[PDB]
DNA sequence: CGC
């Protein structure tokens, strides 16, 4: 348990002041703000913890406000005497998370300065498939110790009670236990860190540093038009509707738009074979097949993908407009994904179609503030080039390094012809082969990609391994180390470690030598993306010129660009995006730039 | 992920 007399409860200046003089001097110490909302733009700061030692932690109430609440040093006081301490950049700070810490004191004017260590992110380089990253599973896994959760404290339902609802004890044993646990985490974890240089470098230089400018980047936020996208909706109802009607007017009756139950009752009935086509189903979809001479399963492939859609980003994004800056605030993760890359939600920013002409329509609503404009820039094939790099392939090399395009250009080497007449047929065999490769797809999956037979597809990779070899090498270097390590690095040193690579299960071992090929390559990208970022970022914090990052997505980074500095600026991101990362694999920025983020796309 |  945890009773009152754990942690002290600092209701007056005198104490706070003698707390502040004990943080002066700790080499570190732990920190944590409790707030009344999640949505860090709007919510107020309740109050905070600290922890100078294991066992030594403080909870300073600032705006608890239920019926009769004691007294508490004000939110401005306590502000302005922690201000110098908060602010030093020699002071450093360990905590959960502190992306979220540094926006609420952003909210009074201070800048959070000493951002040194972040537990969730100790734990995610250590190892990032070891499980949750959040503070309950990292107290239970390193420290045998189960933390007070917030519903316990809080309650559960709508009837869940807000942080300055909360006795100030109560409040006190959950924050100052908060701030103990993290310093704790940190003192076992810090250690285990730099028995790898590796981790310890990606820890230090692009994850650290990468957690104020996210900040920035959520609080900064999207514009998005609403009428657009209400129009967008208005029309795909239209379009669902006479959608439905061509469906119907095919065959006869009413239906739903139902596999397995309504569709084959109709598709084979009416001449085709039995099989069904799952919404698995990037390998096998029966009824796009039908779709090249068959008109009634091409209907319904539109039909379910324009539903998803409005349902998904039409209806929700107006309703994720804030009030407080009428923008979209999007929830980036850095903890997350195995490989490295961040992710994203509310809105996951990543499903809205490329390669699809709605998906563009979603983009447009994405616009520029008046005298503004949206730039688009990306790393193209960033993925692709790695794999060049990695595999020492000479002619991979060459194609990036004469500007040509890599899909031809294999494809003018695997069939054995000019580059001039290389035909559209044979530059998407060729992609086909290389995208493949990166994921590690075997010659069975990419036959099922190109419609072609099997041994068919496996004539086309034997040609491309005889024409590119330091591909396979790299292939096979890789499957090896990871056997013999139980991990793949990326070139920066970030670790994925692979449990099931000697699993002796079939398949399950397949999956972790997919995964063995590819993470060295999208980790990197991850890795280099992140640096860009780190790089732009700085750059802006010291030039201060007109431009705000407001979003990352895919290989790409978007910003909002004064119109009158569209060139100048264009110019420094290109540079800091191609030069201020990494220097030995050869990359290529597009920047364009628009009204909205489909025409800078 | 964070209250
Ligand atoms: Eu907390």
């Amino acid at each position: 348990m945890i009773s009152y007399d754990n942690y002290v409860t600092i209701l007056d200046e005198e104490t706070l002041k003698a707390w502040i003089a004990k943080l002066e001097k700790a080499p570190v110490f732990a920190f944590d703000t409790e707030t009344d909302s999640l949505d860090n733009i709007s919510a107020n700061l309740v109050g905070l913890s600290f922890a100078i030692e294991p066992g030594v932690a403080a909870y300073i109430p600032v705006a608890h406000d239920y019926l009769d609440a004691p007294d508490q040093i004000s939110r401005e006081r306590a502000l302005e005497l922690l201000k110098p301490l908060l602010e030093d950049e020699k002071a450093l700070k360990v905590g959960q998370n502190l992306k979220y810490d540094r926006g609420i004191l952003a909210n009074y004017g201070i800048e959070l300065r000493g951002i040194a260590f972040d537990t969730m992110l100790e734990s995610y380089i250590l190892n990032s498939v070891a499980g949750r990253h959040d503070m309950d599973s990292l107290a239970e896994r390193w420290l045998k110790h189960k933390t007070i959760t917030f519903e316990e404290i809080a309650g559960k339902g709508k009837n869940q009670l807000t942080f300055n609802q909360i006795a100030l004890e109560e409040a006190g044993r959950y924050a100052a236990e908060d701030a103990d646990v993290t310093l704790q985490l940190h003192l076992k974890m810090w250690p285990d860190l730099q028995k790898h240089k590796g981790p310890l470098n990606v820890f230090e230089n692009i994850e650290m540093p990468l957690v104020p400018v996210l900040s920035r980047i959520e609080r900064n936020g999207v514009k998005i038009d609403p009428k657009v996208l209400h129009n967008h909706s208005e029309e795909l109802t239209l379009r669902l509707a006479e959608l439905e009607k061509k469906a119907h007017e095919i065959a006869g009756e009413e239906f739903n738009l139902s596999s397995t139950k309504q569709l084959q009752t109709i598709l084979f009935e009416k001449q085709g074979i039995k099989p069904l086509k799952k919404t698995p189903s990037t390998s096998e979809e029966v009824l796009e097949e039908l779709a090249l001479d068959y008109p009634l399963p091409k209907v319904i492939l539109e039909y379910r993908g324009l539903a998803k859609l409005k349902s998904t980003y039409t209806d929700k994004l107006p309703l994720m407009i804030n009030p407080k800056t009428g923008r979209v605030h999007t929830s980036y993760h850095q903890a997350v994904t195995a490989t490295g890359r961040l992710s994203s939600t509310d809105p996951n920013l990543q499903n809205i179609p490329v390669r699809n002409e709605e998906g563009r329509r979603i983009r447009q609503a994405f616009i520029a503030p008046e005298d503004y404009v949206i730039v688009s820039a990306d790393y193209s094939q960033i993925e692709l080039r790695i794999m060049a790099h990695l595999s020492r392939d000479k002619g991979l090399l060459t194609a990036f390094a004469e500007g040509k395009d890599i899909h031809r250009a294999t494809a003018a080497e695997v069939f054995g012809l000019p580059l001039e007449t290389v035909t559209s047929e044979q530059r998407r065999s060729a992609k086909a082969i290389n995208f493949g490769l990166i994921y590690g797809m075997s010659a069975f999956g990419l036959a099922r990609q190109l419609n072609i037979p099997r041994k068919e597809a496996q004539k086309y990779m034997d040609l491309y391994f005889e024409r590119y070899p330091g591909v396979l090498e790299y292939m096979e270097r890789t499957r090896a180390q990871a056997k013999e390590q139980g991990y793949v690095e990326t070139l920066d040193g970030r670790r994925l470690y692979l449990p099931d690579i000697k699993s002796s299960n079939g398949a399950r071992r397949a999956a972790a030598e997919r995964a063995a090929i590819n993470a060295p390559m999208q980790g990197t990208a991850a890795d280099i993306i992140k640096r860009a970022m780190i790089a732009v970022d700085a750059w802006l914090q010291a030039e201060q010129p007109r431009v705000r990052m407001i979003m990352q997505v895919h290989d790409e980074l978007v910003f909002e660009v004064h119109k009158d500095d569209v060139d100048a600026v264009a110019k420094q991101i290109h540079q800091l995006m191609e030069n201020c990362t990494r220097l030995d694999v050869p990359l290529l920025v597009e920047v364009g730039s628009g009204e909205n983020w489909d025409q800078a796309h």
